[PDB]
């Protein structure tokens, strides 16, 4: 019988453009129309499951943000992440009696910065990653991209630390990691390839962990409001009408990437867990 | 194989840079509440007068589009407003040319936008040329009775009452040869549900890419390229933007932007001549 774990890795600030494109229009009456800084949580998702231990996601890198980070200061500037020691997934595991070395699987949603930030530290998992975001994010690599939201210093991490992937290929149908345990391939949307989680408790029952394929329920709607940060307009609008259907047909819960309201409701690592 | 080709100022439109070129300006950690700008732009259109007939890129704006009596709605007015003298209506600029309505053989609908296909309707002699699945996509608005957005409902319905004669281009249809020298590209989806575009060959000028929309601004086609708000399909976008530089570079054609300001500028309009 699983336990589910959600683990606070911090928040983050960012442009509210960027989570819900043209919120806020300028109009002849609002012609110079401002954008707000809206915070965020970054969390992750720990599944203690007897066939071994499954993580969705890593957050960031403890050394990301500051004067000797590893993010660039036009990235620190424009998605400032936030956190105390004790939200540093390490030590969130940690707290959990979880080593890094415990972990068999760790599912990246997509590479981007909060959320492959700390891939590093399991170096006896299986690293589950969309081929499509494994490329582009190695492509950002080799053509030494310093900034944007693929950090150069956390990939070059991944290759010195000789993490073993395992690509979910573009056509490839969904995984069955373990009991009640499925990889969603979701495809090309919000990135590259972005990667889902279907999890049957026994108690709970469904939950899709849907990560960057949805922001938040504003972004669910009905009707989708899509973000800025977009790859592939189309893939996107279908990845969240098939999240809808799996939802729907699996009376699942969906767990989006980052709604405030949701987390909040969460029962967290420091308080207990999901069956 | 002799033709005269016009640009015809439909006046001026102004929206938010961001609908134009996504996330201009971001917010930061010491500008967090990062402020927009009300940018004005061109609105024109393209007559072809070609000796085997004559052809239309675009229609501009309906007459009727703006005020409280307006056909586009108060909320759409307030976001996408457009500014005209009545020298600017596309029916004025076609007769101080000595050109009627009947006379157009040929519309060629870019897209079904507001400030594209506002004066579809008067062109009841002509086949209007359309991308399939853009005359689906407005059809399916008007079906809907959606009353807001930039696919204006009382344009559409005048389109059907004047009973006007379709040609919709294929979504796997190749380019057409409208008249010697006249092409009608066929970009597909990005910008919206689909977009044609029209290369031009002048024996004087030489070769011209009406872009339309495909490409709003010099801005928007870089390098690097940066994709508009008002967006569909964005890998079609993209998709769009790099086959019209392939094709200028190998054409040796000049790339005429959707609402260019600076280029719109430079254009010898309807009032001062042509391109031959
Ligand atoms: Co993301
Ligand atoms: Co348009």
């Amino acid at each position: 019988r699983p336990k589910l774990y959600v683990m606070d890795n911090g928040r983050m600030r960012m442009d509210k453009n960027w989570m819900i494109a043209m919120h806020n229009p300028a109009t002849i009456h609002n012609p110079n129309a401002q954008t707000e800084f809206v915070e965020f949580p970054i969390y992750t998702v720990l599944i203690d499951h007897p066939e071994g231990k499954i993580l969705f996601d890593t957050s960031c890198n403890p050394n990301s943000m500051g004067p000797q980070g590893r993010w660039a200061e036009s990235t620190q500037q424009m998605f400032p992440w936030t956190a105390t020691e004790e939200c540093y997934l390490h030590n969130r595991l940690e707290q959990l009696k979880v080593r890094p070395e415990d972990i068999r699987y760790v599912v990246a949603s997509h590479l981007h910065l909060n959320h492959a930030g700390c891939l590093e530290m399991f170096t006896n998992a299986t690293i589950i990653v969309h081929e499509d975001e494994f490329n582009g994010a190695l492509q950002c690599y080799a053509r030494n991209q310093k900034e944007g939201a693929y950090i150069w210093a956390d990939i070059d991490a991944w290759i010195k630390n000789n993490l073993q992937w395992r690509t979910v290929k573009r056509h490839e149908d969904n995984i069955l990691l373990a009991e009640g345990v499925k990889v969603l391939n979701f495809g090309s949307g919000h990135a590259w390839g972005m990667l889902g989680l279907h999890v049957e408790l026994p108690e709970t029952g469904g939950i899709i962990l849907a990560s960057d394929a949805i922001y938040t329920a504003e972004s669910y709607g009905p009707p989708i409001k899509p973000p800025g940060i977009i790859y592939d307009s189309l893939g996107y609008m279908n990845t969240v009408e098939r999240i809808r259907r799996i939802a729907q047909e699996t009376k699942s819960q969906v767990w989006f990437g980052h709604d405030a309201e949701q987390f909040k409701k969460f029962r967290k690592s420091t308080e207990g867990y999901y069956e």
